DNA sequence: AGTTGATCTCATATGGAGAAGGAGCAGAGCGAATG
C-alpha cells in the first residue's frame, strides 16, 4: 500500500523531471535517473505515515537560456484541487516571483479551479496534469514520433521558405497530449520527426490550435 | 373627336449511427448571520 504509493510517486516524479529536461530547464544526470532505493532514501517509504508528504515532493527548475525563468511542480495533497488550493499557490508564486507552475492533482479539479487558471493565465501559466497521465511518459511510446517545438525565428524561415501562411500548415489541438507534455500554446509551431518507409525520413509541421 | 363588336369573365340552376436538448442532481463556493 505504502509500496505502491511510493512507486506512483517515485514514476511520477521521473515523468516530471523527463518533462522537464525536454522542455529545457535545467536538470541533473542524477535526479532525472533516480532509482526507487534512492527515492526511498531521499523522501522515505511510508507516505501514509506522512514519510515524504506530497508537499515535500514539489520542484523547482529553471531555464537553460535565464536563470530566473522559473517553474513550479505542485503536487496537492487533497485528491480534488479546489480554489482555495489554487490561490494558495498563486500567493507563492507572487512572493516568489516565479510565472510557471505545474499542478499534479490525484483525482481531478474543481469546475471554479478549472476556471481559475484560466482566468489568470496571461500573467501566471498554471496547468494541470492528473497523476495517471503522468505514470507513463507518452513521448517514449512507439507510436509517437519526436516532437521539436520551433522558435518564431524558424516558423519565419518556415513560412517563407514554403511561402505559405500558418493557417495553410497541418494544425496541433492545444490539448493534444503532447502539446500539453511541451506546454505550448496557440500559434506555436511543432517539428515533427518521424522515419519513412520511402523516404528514409520525413519532417512535419504542425501549428498548435 | 364620336361609334361599333368580338372576347373574356363572372355568375346562375340541378436499421443504425451520430448529434443535440432537456431534466436530474450532486456539490462547490460564496456571502450573510450568527453564537
Amino acid at each position: 500500500d505504502d509500496e505502491e504509493e511510493t512507486y506512483r510517486l517515485w514514476k511520477i516524479r521521473k515523468t516530471i523531471m523527463q518533462l522537464c529536461h525536454d522542455r529545457g530547464y535545467l536538470v541533473t544526470q542524477d535526479e532525472l535517473d533516480q532509482t526507487l532505493e534512492e527515492f526511498k532514501a531521499q523522501f522515505g517509504d511510508k507516505p501514509s505515515e506522512g514519510r515524504p508528504r506530497r508537499t515535500d515532493l514539489t520542484v523547482l527548475v529553471a531555464h537553460n537560456d535565464d536563470p530566473t525563468d522559473q517553474m513550479f511542480v505542485f503536487f496537492p495533497e487533497e485528491p480534488k484541487v479546489g480554489i482555495k488550493t489554487i490561490k494558495v499557490y498563486c500567493q507563492r508564486m507572487q512572493e516568489e516571483n516565479i510565472t510557471r507552475a505545474l499542478i499534479v492533482v490525484q483525482q481531478g479539479m474543481t469546475p471554479s479551479a478549472k476556471q481559475s487558471l484560466v482566468d489568470m493565465a496571461p500573467k501566471y501559466i498554471l496547468e494541470q496534469f492528473l497523476q495517471q497521465e503522468l505514470l507513463i511518459n507518452i513521448t517514449e511510446h512507439e507510436l509517437v514520433p519526436e516532437h521539436v517545438v520551433m522558435t518564431k525565428e524558424e516558423v519565419t524561415e518556415l513560412l517563407a521558405r514554403y511561402k505559405l501562411r500558418e493557417n495553410q500548415l497541418p494544425r496541433i489541438q492545444a490539448g493534444d497530449p503532447v502539446a500539453r507534455y511541451f506546454g505550448i500554446k496557440r500559434g506555436q509551431v511543432v517539428k515533427i520527426i518521424r522515419p519513412s518507409e520511402t523516404a528514409g525520413r520525413y519532417i512535419t509541421y504542425r501549428l498548435v490550435q
